[PDB]
């Protein structure tokens, strides 16, 4: 049996290159003798114990597969063996080119005797010099270790150790080393000492780990990573678009480096108004942008990503879309219909909780703080329609709190040392008969200057649709929103996703081989986490960044992750278990996933349930056509080290926590791999896509409060009696922050032309061998379809208000699909922005 058809597909560096190419570059085109080789590696026949190589083999082909692709080049080259190499599965390539090129695919056809081979590449291939060891690719075969080729075992092992690569040296671009480090790189200690952040990792300050870069110390502080132009991640997980419009990242690290300069700079020079005086200055943001002069422009330029990203058109121009909550009933965001629903159905809507007794305590010690009780108590909780007591109430299940009260308390002193004033709240809310909640009291606890030990000064405040008073208790509630848009933005959203994603995916890649049935699971779930969240820390969670200048806890947002992560707990992220813990659910056979929910129209609990065992049960399906036992799921070496240095390095700060999975079982892998997708997939876009649509006006939600309330018969008081919109104005977000919150949030709530949904969705059609989990996997999407129906349903009942509101819009966020754009709707298989 002469030569075997190998037909390689790729595509070229300039095609996935916001910059790269003319029309004739870098499109690196005319390959032959020697531009690529080839060397096959054999799954049958060995030297040793270890498969037969063979023979370099030239690329002596280059043209059309026909439905090769959009931008895709395909070779041909065709490879002597007999059947003594036996049957090849794996193979190792050498780029001889200047470029890198990505890699696809490789099919082994007219292999006498058996099929056609397929091997699943998508990945880059940089020069031949860059490697110690030359590329190795396998076919597509999913093998549990006790079931590798006796010639693959040693190669697999081998590509496991690469990736793996030590825990020294500074990391280049070409590199696949997975390996973890703490968060030491977010200050900048060397250009000032005012920029200088604690480490976030270890005794002290409990967190995730990120991907290690390797970079050199600062000069004031050894145990604190320097800065770089080039923050690395494991190539292949920074992924290239082929169409400039869907580099995400780009136009958010071209915010934070190129826009925000620009801003300054009008402000500064005022180019631009400092601060707004109407909330009709406001809406015209979304009706003709942020303007600035010619002459002003045309010296300070470009910035081409801000293209028709934001669609600037002409000049004199920066411009927003006219946000949903917004879109149909312009001042649905003061009602308190809107207020409350948004704490089910909004942009962060998992914080809420019940009320189990009452008063209300403070879990935080009373030596060092005091006597933090809530004084919302009993008599304003009685109103026009509230015909119960407090104690009927929450008997019956109807009463319900956002507690941004004691995380907040030690950290407030610090936060409003400066140019930022707030207080750490508390707010009750009543589930009205109709279905729909609303609140009955805030309490708004201030500092108290006689120190942390005889606080807290709190002030209680109720409903109002009177004068003056009606406007108090609107900046009471953007009291709350401010609050909670920063548990949202660094909890809800960065800890409680993108940062406890992290040592997943480092920690699969490192101990699964990229071959393993559980490594070829949790794949799809990581696509770009981890170059997203290291464009976090070099422009998002750093000193300085987006998210300390925007969002109200500031310097100290980050540190106070770190000890609200010390409560985080892996098990109750699983949605089931989250519902059970807020008290909003109870575990009810009888009922429909198993819990019966307490606020029974909540809209992302309910679509939530569908979704997640839409995820739970394809996981199930999955790991079962791999492990027919508990006792062989043991005898899997890479999986126990996957999961033993998961919880032990990645997320070790709790590596002694009790919660964890032993990964004993069958249905401990289950869990343990729906809870990942959930968090990767449906939670985080949850938590993220209705980012612009609700908070992209700052009335909406509010990030920074810079004035205290207005107290009885103030100049304050009277000024906002007076005019209250400007005094309003002037105790949120001021126009700067309000510019840069809302151009990140736009491009953050954005789906890529190329993005890969919940469903249907994985890299090719052969990603695996074995074909009942490839048919396994198109119910598991057609499931999706279904449920997506359902939920359309459930849009078109008018009778669940909760998820429409005053503001007239459906809760669209867990629709498992979407068009590109700034759709409200879409779930990602991972963490892509
Ligand atoms: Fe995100």
């Amino acid at each position: 049996g002469q030569k075997i058809k190998g037909t390689m597909v790729v595509m070229q560096k300039n095609v996935l290159d916001i910059n790269s190419i003319t029309s004739v570059a870098l499109d690196t085109v005319t390959f032959l003798a020697s531009s690529i080789s080839i060397q096959l590696i054999s799954a049958t026949k060995a030297d040793g114990g270890k498969g037969k190589v063979g023979k370099a083999t030239n690329l002596r082909g280059k043209i059309t597969l026909p439905t090769i692709g959009a931008k895709e080049e395909a070779y041909d080259a065709q490879f002597d063996w007999d059947s003594d190499f036996g049957i090849p599965g794996a193979f190792y390539i050498k780029n001889y080119m200047q470029n890198e090129f990505y890699l696809k695919s490789l099919i082994l056809e007219d292999i006498p005797n058996h099929g056609t081979i397929h091997f699943i590449c998508n990945s880059w291939v940089y020069n031949s010099k860059h490697y110690k060891t030359d590329r190795i690719f396998f076919a597509n075969n999913t093998y549990l270790p006790s079931e590798t080729p006796a010639p693959l075992v040693k190669y697999r092992e081998e590509e496991l150790k690469n990736v793996r690569g030590d825990g020294t040296g500074e990391r280049k671009e070409w590199d696949r080393i997975y390996d973890y480090d703490v968060y030491n790189d977010l200050g900048d200690p060397d250009k000032g000492e005012k920029y200088a952040r604690p480490v976030l990792g270890g005794s002290a300050l409990p967190y995730p780990r990120r991907g290690r870069t390797g970079r050199g110390k600062t000069r004031k502080d050894p145990n604190s990573e320097k800065p770089g132009d080039f923050v690395y991640l494991p190539r292949d997980e920074a992924f290239g678009h082929l169409k400039s419009s869907d580099f995400l990242a780009y136009g958010i690290k071209s915010v934070a480096q190129d826009v925000l300069p620009v801003l300054t700079d009008a402000f500064d020079g005022n180019l631009l108004s400092l601060d707004f005086d109407n909330f009709a200055e406001v809406r015209k943001l979304y009706e003709g942008g942020v303007t600035l002069p010619t002459n002003f422009l045309s010296n300070i330029t470009p910035i081409p990503i801000i293209k028709e990203l934001f669609r600037t058109d002409g000049e004199q121009f920066l411009k927003y879309p006219p946000p949903k909550v917004m879109q149909v009933d312009k001042s649905a965001w003061m009602t308190d219909e809107e207020f409350a629903r948004e704490t089910i159905a909004g942009l962060n809507p998992n914080v809420i909780k019940i009320i189990e007794e009452f008063p209300l305590s403070s879990k935080l010690d009373t030596q060092a703080y005091g006597d933090h009780t809530c004084i919302i108590t009993k008599e304003h909780l009685e109103p026009n329609l509230g015909g119960l007591t407090v104690e009927q109430a929450i008997q019956n299940k109807k009463l319900f709190i956002l507690d941004h009260h004691d995380y907040l308390i030690p950290y407030l002193r610090k936060i409003n040392a400066n140019t930022t004033k707030t207080y750490a709240t508390r707010t009750i809310f009543f589930l009205k008969n109709d279905g729909t909640l609303t609140p009955l009291a805030i309490e708004l606890s201030k500092p108290h200057p006689q120190g942390e030990e005889y606080g807290p000064v709190s002030e209680v405040y109720v409903p109002s649709s009177e004068g003056v008073e009606a406007y108090i208790w609107l900046l009471a509630k953007a009291y709350v929103v401010v609050n909670d848009a920063c548990y949202h933005q660094i909890i809800s959203h960065w800890l409680n996703t993108h940062a406890v994603v992290e040592p997943f995916v480092i920690a699969t890649n490192r101990h699964l081989s990229v071959v393993h049935p559980i490594y070829k699971l949790l794949f799809p779930h990581y696509r770009d986490t981890m170059n997203i969240n290291s464009l976090a820390r070099k422009s998002l969670v750093n000193a300085d960044g987006i998210i300390e200048k925007t969002f109200l806890w500031g310097r100290y947002s980050l540190e106070m992750s770190a000890v609200i992560y010390k409560d985080w707990v892996f098990t109750d992220q699983a949605l089931p278990n989250d519902l059970v813990k807020r008290g909003v659910a109870v575990k009810d056979p009888s009922a429909p996933h198993g819990v019966r929910l307490l606020i029974e129209d909540y809209p992302y609990a309910s679509d939530g349930l569908e979704i997640w065992d839409a995820i739970k049960s394809w996981v199930e399906e999955y790991v079962s056509f791999y492990y027919k036992s508990d006792e062989e799921l043991q005898k899997d070496p890479e999986l126990q080290a996957w999961w033993k240095e998961l919880v032990e390095v990645g997320h070790g700060d709790l590596k002694d926590k009790p919660w964890w999975q032993k990964m004993q079982t069958r249905e401990e892998l289950v869990e343990a791999s729906a809870t990942l997708i959930w968090i990767a997939s449906a939670l985080h876009a949850a938590v993220n896509f209705g980012q612009y649509p609700y908070g992209g006006l700052i009335l909406n939600r509010p990030t920074i409060s810079r004035r205290f309330m207005p107290e009885k018969g103030s100049p304050e008081y009277d000024a906002l009696a007076k005019n209250p919109e400007k005094e309003f104005l002037k105790t949120i977000t001021g126009k700067k922050e309000t510019l840069i919150d809302l151009t990140i949030i736009e491009i953050l709530s954005r789906h890529a032309s190329d993005e890969f949904y919940l469903g249907q969705r994985d890299g090719g059609d052969y990603w695996t061998s074995d074909a009942g989990p490839l048919e396994a996997f198109k119910r598991f999407g057609k499931n999706l379809e279904e449920i997506e129906k359902k939920l359309i349903e459930k849009n078109n009942d008018e009778t669940l208000r909760n998820r429409y509101g005053p503001a007239k819009m459906p809760y669209t966020l867990l629709y498992p699909s979407s068009e590109e754009g700034l759709t409200f709707r879409g779930i990602p298989n991972s963490i892509s922005i």
